[PDB]
C-alpha cells in the first residue's frame, strides 16, 4: 500500500488533516521522511497500539505524540516492525512521524524506488495537492529548504508564483470556479471535482481548446452527487466549461 516515499507522505498527511491540524510540516531528504502535525494528537494509551494505521512502522519508523489534554507526550520507536521502545518526552501538541530509510530491511522493494529526483517531485506535487485542496490549512515543505504558505483565500497564486484572473459560473447544480493566469511559457491545467483532484487528459485538452493554449488553468468544482477516474453527467459540466472561459 506503500511502495513510494509520495504514499507515506500521502497517509501522514492524510491522519494530520483527519486529526483537525492547521499546520502540517513534511520534510523530506532523499533518507528520511518527516511530518509534523498541528493537530489533536494521540493519547499515550494508542501510541503503541497505532503503530502496530500506520505500518510503514516498516521501516525504521519513529513516533512522537501529545493529546492535546495530556500535559505529557509519548514516542515510540521500532525497527523493520519490531519495536525499539518508547519513552515520554515535552512537545507542543501534535505528532511527528519519521521514516529515515526506507525500505532498508527490504531490498527489491528498494531498488524498486525511483530517482532521487523524481520522488521528491512526487511529493512536491502532492503537497500541491493538498495546499489547494485546503487554503485554510498551513503546509510546509522542505527538500534542502523551502513549500510555505499560510491560511488564504486565493490561494492559487502562492503556490503557481503568479497573479491570477478569478472566474465563476454558477448553473443548476453546478458550481465551478477558475484561476488563470496567461503565460507562465508552460500549460498547467489543474481541475479539482469537489475538492477532488482529477488528473483526466480529456479534461485537460478540452481546457486546453477553450482557455488558452499556454495558459495557467485551476478549475473548482462543485456537484453533488456524483462518482468518483470519475463519472458524471458529463454535457452541462463542460458547456459551462465552455461558458466561464467566456469570463
Amino acid at each position: 500500500v506503500i511502495e513510494s516515499p509520495v504514499d507515506v507522505v500521502k497517509e501522514l498527511v492524510e491522519n494530520s488533516l483527519d486529526a483537525k491540524a492547521t499546520k502540517v510540516e513534511v520534510e523530506i531528504v532523499k533518507r528520511l521522511i518527516r511530518v509534523k502535525d498541528n493537530g489533536t494528537g494521540i493519547h499515550p494509551e494508542d501510541v503503541e497500539k497505532v503503530v502496530l494505521y500506520s505500518i510503514s512502522s516498516v521501516s525504521k519508523f519513529k513516533l512522537r505524540s501529545r493529546f492535546f489534554q495530556e500535559k505529557e507526550g509519548k514516542e515510540i520507536e521500532v525497527e523493520a516492525g519490531n519495536i525499539l521502545g518508547t519513552r515520554r518526552v515535552g512537545m507542543p501538541v501534535g505528532t511527528e512521524v519519521e521514516v529515515r530509510d526506507l525500505f532498508f530491511n527490504l531490498p527489491v522493494r528498494r531498488k524498486f524506488l525511483k530517482k532521487e529526483d523524481t520522488e521528491r517531485r512526487k511529493v512536491l506535487e502532492l503537497i500541491k495537492e493538498y495546499a489547494l485542496t485546503n487554503p485554510e490549512v498551513e503546509f510546509t515543505l522542505f527538500s534542502e529548504g523551502r513549500l510555505k504558505k499560510s491560511s488564504l483565500k486565493e490561494r492559487v497564486e502562492e503556490v503557481f508564483q503568479t497573479k491570477t484572473e478569478e472566474l465563476y459560473a454558477e448553473r443548476e447544480g453546478i458550481t465551478l470556479r477558475a484561476f488563470v493566469s496567461r503565460n507562465q511559457r508552460q500549460g498547467k491545467y489543474y481541475v479539482f471535482i469537489n475538492k477532488r483532484p482529477i488528473q483526466n487528459k480529456n479534461l485537460k485538452e478540452f481546457l486546453r481548446k477553450v482557455f488558452g493554449y499556454k495558459t495557467l488553468v485551476v478549475l473548482y468544482a462543485e456537484l453533488p452527487p456524483f462518482m468518483v477516474v470519475n463519472i458524471l453527467k458529463e454535457r452541462k459540466f463542460l458547456e459551462l466549461v465552455r461558458e466561464l472561459a467566456g469570463k
